[PDB]
């Protein structure tokens, strides 16, 4: 029970804060299938921050869970695909940790709406 425009402004700010935590920009764009040919073998729904931005602007995120679930896919896909001893796996752990605090604060703000 809130107005659409302030909520989308909040999601835009939140997405920018999450992208800031991905300092290597390894999640900024879809995983390039041309360089990872086996990626889709067990990754059923790829996700990335650019796709999240397009979903946001297409009005596909109307509650915080819609938005947070796609963020969680970025993390979980990366933990699934990559071995634990890789920078990519550890980057997803770091993003989960640093991004979780960003998400908790942003969800508090949405609940004031
Ligand atoms: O090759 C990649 C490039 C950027 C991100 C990736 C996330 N998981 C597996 C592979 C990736």
């Amino acid at each position: 029970e809130m107005q659409l425009t302030p909520f989308l402004i909040l999601l835009r700010k939140t997405l920018e804060q999450l992208q800031e935590k991905d300092t290597g920009n390894i999640f900024s764009e879809p995983v390039p299938l041309s360089e990872v040919p086996d990626y889709l073998d067990h990754i059923k729904k790829p996700m990335d921050f650019f796709t999240m931005k397009q979903n946001l602007e297409a009005y596909r995120y109307l509650n915080f869970d819609d938005f947070e679930e796609d963020f969680n896919l970025i993390v979980s896909n990366c933990l699934k695909y990559n071995a634990k001893d890789t920078i990519f796996y550890r980057a997803a752990v770091r993003l989960r940790e640093q991004g979780g605090a960003v998400l908790r604060q942003a969800r508090r703000q949405a609940e004031k709406m």
